């Protein structure tokens, strides 16, 4: 029930850090 991990769900935030790292 993390709030951060629930308001960066419903918007593309989730995508972008996720590439973002994964990119590494």
């Amino acid at each position: 029930g993390l709030n951060a991990l629930k308001k960066v769900f419903q918007p593309i935030h989730e995508a972008i850090k996720l590439i973002n790292n994964h990119v590494q």
